[PDB]
């Protein structure tokens, strides 16, 4: 997994859009992530 660290204002949609990936694919790589409750410093997979 390529990792990314959540920063202020980030959203799962915007991370996905920036990388040209679907939000559903992103979710499939992120084990039930709570996209409405992201924490600054949280680490996600972007591939
Ligand atoms: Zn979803
Ligand atoms: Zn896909
Ligand atoms: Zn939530």
């Amino acid at each position: 997994c390529t990792t990314y660290t959540i920063k202020s204002g980030d959203t799962c949609y915007a991370i996905s859009q920036a990388r040209g990936i679907s939000l559903s694919d992103f979710e499939s790589w992120n084990a039930g992530i709570d996209c409405n409750n992201l924490q600054i410093g949280q680490v996600v997979c972007v591939s």
